[PDB]
């Protein structure tokens, strides 16, 4: 399969979450995504075909994994915004204030702006620290995918949000809107990652 930013990927046959980025360690391809879309092991599919391995996470405390690919699949610098792509050039960390992008496999490409950092959201499974926060929509199955700026600079991955009952937040405001990323920075570090630009 081609490993691009946003798009839909199962875990064991069963949920859903959608690709972060496309990175390498070493001579092994990957994807980085959010902790909480899969267990150490688990098996990624695309496009009805198995692509990879979780290899590791963390999740809750943090909300972070990556994906350890077969060396079949393509990766590549890119983001989907609908039929289109944004260009991975990068991974230089916003301010609060700065316009940012996400992509994922229920509510697509949307944008806003960076609200806040360092937000604890408590999930059902724990609190998870460290999470910045935009006012892009998001909804159920986004997790994982890419937020990006337009100029390119990889963000983070989606982690959580404040879904109505519609399973988005895209039917409310921008100023009611909590949507939560884990910051790209530590997870690249921590898995000893590169990150795929263009």
């Amino acid at each position: 399969a081609n490993i691009v930013g946003g798009i839909e990927y199962s875990i064991n046959n069963a949920s859903l979450c959608s690709v972060g980025f496309s990175v390498t360690r070493g001579a092994t391809k990957g994807f980085v995504t959010a902790g909480h879309c899969g267990t150490v092991n688990a098996t990624a599919r695309i496009g009805g075909a198995v692509v990879g391995t979780f290899a590791a996470r963390v999740f809750p405390g943090n909300d972070r994994a990556w994906v350890s690919l077969t060396s079949a699949q393509t990766l590549l610098p890119r983001v989907a915004n609908g039929s289109s792509f944004v260009t991975v050039r990068g991974s230089t960390e916003a301010a609060v204030g700065a316009a940012v992008c996400r992509s994922g496999r229920t509510t697509g490409y949307q944008c806003g702006t960076i609200t806040a950092k360092n937000v604890t959201a408590n999930y059902a499974e724990g609190a998870v620290r460290g999470l910045t926060q935009g006012n892009a929509c998001m909804g159920r199955g986004d997790s994982g995918g890419s937020w990006i700026t337009s100029a390119g600079q990889a963000q983070g991955v989606m982690s959580g949000g404040n879904v109505q009952s519609n399973g988005n937040n895209c039917g409310i405001p921008a100023s009611q809107r909590s949507s939560l990323f884990e910051r790209l920075q530590p997870i690249l570090s921590q898995y000893g990652l590169s990150l795929v630009t263009g």
